[PDB]
DNA sequence: GTGGATGAG
DNA sequence: GGCTCATCCAC
C-alpha cells in the first residue's frame, strides 16, 4: 500500500509501439463483426438489422443473422430446414461467378428454395464470389486504422487493436474529456500529470496511489465483474476504463459508416480478448479487468481446449496427457503447478520419456516443451501477452471450382472456367496492392486438375508481361497453353469429365 | 516435392 | 454439411 503496485517504465510503454503489449498496464481489443455476411447482405438489399436474413451458399447457410438464430437456426443447417424452422427466413445467395464470364454477381430473387424452376443457381456451372465480403472488410480496416495506430487483422471479420498510445495520451494531455459535472480529467488528475512532466521519477520509481477521484471514470460496456470487485483501484484500471471509452467510439464509427454490428473484448492480453468479444453476442463489449481474469478463465464456459490452436487434437492430447479433468481444467493447470513454469516444464519432460506414446503419433515437440509449460502457465493465469504482429506477406493466392457433373468436359470447357479464376485472381490482386500499397504481379502460373478417376496433372511455369503488365489477361493466355498441354498429355487415359480445376500464382514481386 | 494433417473462418 | 487460408512434415 501507500504507493501504487506499477511502475512509470510499464506506464510510458504504453507510448512505444513495439514494446507496449508486454507491459502490464497493457490495453489490447478484439472485434468481430457479428453474422458478417449474414450483415452485408443485410446491408446490400437495406434490410433492417431485426430481420431474419441468412447467407445461403448452394444449400447451405454460412451466415445466421442474430434475428433467425431465435428460431433455433444455425450455420450450416440446410436452407430446407431453416425454413422448416422460420418459414419467413430471408435467404440471399452470394454472388457468383458464371462459367465463361470474367465478372461475378447478384442473382436476388433465385435459390434452390425458389419454387420457379427457372430461377436457378446451379451449382454445376458457377463458382461462389466472396469478393463482396472482401470490399467491406477492407472498408471497415481503413476506418479502424484511421482511429488506431496499430492493428492487426486476424482474419476476414477480426482485428486487434492496440489502445496504448490513445489511453497514455488521453491519461496525460486530454483536456476535454468530462467525468461527470464540474470535473475534468485535467483536474482530477493532476498529480501524476504534474509528476509526469515534472520528469524527477527514475523510470523503475512505483507510481503514485491513483487519486480518490479518478474512481469516477466510468466504463463503456459490459464490466465483468461477477465477485462484485471495486472497479477502479489502480492505474490498469484507469487505462482499461479510457480503453473502453475510446474504443466505444471507433464501433459506433462502424455502426455509422458501414452499419455493422460487432462485438469487442478489452483486457491486457490478446487471448482473453480473443475469449471476451465471444463472451457476449451480437453488439455488445465485455471488459476483462486484471483483478478479474481468474473469475473470467473459471466463469465455467472456457477450458485448456477453449484457448487458441488447443481447440483441436493437441487439444484432447494435453487432456489426456497432464491428467486433466473435464471440467475446471484451467484452474486445474494452475493449482497443479503454482510455483512456475518450471513445475510444469518437468512434468512434460517425465511425461515423455515412458511408455506412454511414440514421437510420431503425438503433437508435442518434446525439443520444445519448455515453452509449451510457460505457455499453458500464463495461459491459465490470462498473462500470455502476444505482440501484434502484422499479417506475412502473401506467398500465393488460389481460385478453383470443385466440379460435379459433367461441367469441365472438354477443353473450351476448362478454358471457360479459367477465365473465371482469373477475372477472380486479377480482383484479389488489386486487393493486395491496396494493403501492400506497392506493385505485386505473379512471376508464375500453375494449373492442376483432377481426372474422373482422381488423378493429379499439374503444369507450373513463369508468366511473362510485356506492354502494360496486364495481369488480367496474358495471366489467362498462359494458364490456356497449360491446361492445353496438359489436354494433350491424357489423350488416351482417365482424364474427362475433370473433377477438380484450380489455378495459382506464386512468386510475387513487391516492387 | 506435395498430399494430407491440423486449426479456424 | 461447403469451401477458403496458412503453416508444417513424413513418405
Ligand atoms: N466454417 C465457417 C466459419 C465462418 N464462415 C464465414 C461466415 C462469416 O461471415 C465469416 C465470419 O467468421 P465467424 O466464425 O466469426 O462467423 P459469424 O460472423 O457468422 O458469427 P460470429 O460473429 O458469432 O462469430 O466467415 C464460413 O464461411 N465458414
Ligand atoms: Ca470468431
Ligand atoms: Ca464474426
Amino acid at each position: 500500500g501507500r504507493m501504487s503496485k506499477f511502475t512509470w517504465k510499464e506506464l510510458i510503454q504504453l507510448g512505444s509501439p513495439s514494446k507496449a503489449y508486454e507491459s502490464s498496464l497493457a490495453c489490447i481489443a478484439h472485434i468481430d463483426m457479428n453474422a458478417f455476411f449474414a450483415q452485408v447482405e443485410q446491408m446490400r438489399c437495406g434490410l433492417s438489422k431485426e430481420d431474419p436474413v441468412v447467407c445461403v451458399q448452394w444449400n447451405s447457410i454460412i451466415a445466421v443473422s442474430y434475428a433467425a438464430r431465435k428460431y433455433g437456426i444455425s450455420r450450416m443447417d440446410t436452407i430446407q430446414e431453416a425454413l422448416k424452422k422460420c418459414s419467413n427466413l430471408i435467404p440471399i445467395h452470394t454472388a457468383v461467378f458464371k462459367k465463361g464470364e470474367d465478372f461475378w454477381q447478384y442473382h436476388d430473387g433465385c435459390g434452390s428454395w425458389v419454387q420457379d424452376p427457372a430461377k436457378q443457381i446451379s451449382v454445376e456451372d458457377h463458382k461462389v464470389s466472396l469478393e463482396p465480403y472482401r470490399r467491406e472488410s477492407r472498408k471497415a480496416l481503413k476506418i479502424f486504422k484511421s482511429a488506431c495506430d496499430l492493428v492487426e487483422r486476424a482474419s476476414i471479420d477480426e482485428v486487434f487493436l492496440d489502445l496504448g498510445r490513445i489511453c497514455f495520451n488521453m491519461l496525460m494531455f486530454d483536456n476535454e474529456y468530462e467525468l461527470t459535472g464540474d470535473l475534468k480529467l485535467k483536474d482530477a488528475l493532476s498529480n501524476i500529470r504534474e509528476a509526469f512532466i515534472g520528469g524527477n521519477y527514475d523510470i523503475n520509481s512505483h507510481l503514485p496511489l491513483i487519486p480518490e477521484k479518478i474512481k469516477s471514470l466510468k466504463f463503456e460496456g459490459d464490466v465483468f465483474n461477477p465477485e462484485g470487485r471495486d472497479l477502479i483501484t489502480d492505474w490498469d484500471d484507469v487505462i482499461l476504463a479510457l480503453g473502453s471509452q475510446v474504443c466505444k467510439g471507433i464501433r459506433d464509427s462502424i455502426k455509422d459508416i458501414l452499419g455493422y454490428t460487432t462485438s469487442c473484448g478489452l483486457s491486457s492480453t490478446k487471448n482473453v480478448c480473443k475469449l471476451a468479444s465471444n463472451y457476449k453476442k451480437p453488439d455488445a463489449q465485455t471488459i476483462v479487468k486484471n483483478d478479474c481474469l481468474l473469475d473470467f478463465l473459471d466463469c465455467g464456459k472456457f477450458e485448456i481446449t477453449s484457448f487458441w490452436t488447443l481447440g483441436g487434437v493437441l487439444g484432447k492430447e494435453l487432456i489426456d496427457v497432464l491428467d486433466l479433468p473435464h471440467e475446471n481444467s484451467i484452474k486445474h493447470i494452475r493449482e497443479t503447478w503454482p510455483d512456475n513454469a518450471g513445475q510444469l516444464k518437468e512434468f512434460l519432460d517425465a511425461k515423455v520419456k515412458q511408455s506412454d506414446y511414440d514421437r510420431s503419433t503425438s503433437n508435442i515437440d518434446p525439443l520444445k516443451t519448455a515453452d509449451l509449460a510457460e505457455k499453458l502457465f500464463k495461459l491459465s493465469r490470462g498473462r500470455y501477452g502476444l505482440p501484434l504482429s502484422s499479417r506475412p506477406v502473401v506467398k500465393s493466392m488460389m481460385s478453383n471450382k470443385n466440379l460435379r457433373g459433367k461441367s469441365c468436359n472438354s477443353i473450351v470447357d476448362c478454358i471457360s472456367w479459367l477465365e473465371v479464376f482469373c477475372a477472380e485472381l486479377t480482383s484479389r490482386i488489386q486487393d493486395l496492392e491496396q494493403e501492400y500499397n506497392k506493385i505485386v504481379i505473379p512471376r508464375t502460373v500453375s494449373i492442376s486438375l483432377k481426372t474422373k478417376s482422381y488423378e493429379v496433372y499439374r503444369k507450373s511455369g513463369p508468366v511473362a508481361y510485356k506492354g502494360i503488365n496486364f495481369q488480367s489477361h496474358e495471366l489467362l493466355k498462359v494458364g490456356i497453353k497449360f491446361v492445353t498441354d496438359l489436354d494433350i498429355k491424357g489423350k488416351n487415359k482417365s482424364y474427362y469429365p475433370l473433377t477438380k480445376l484450380s489455378m495459382t500464382i506464386t512468386n510475387f514481386d513487391i516492387i
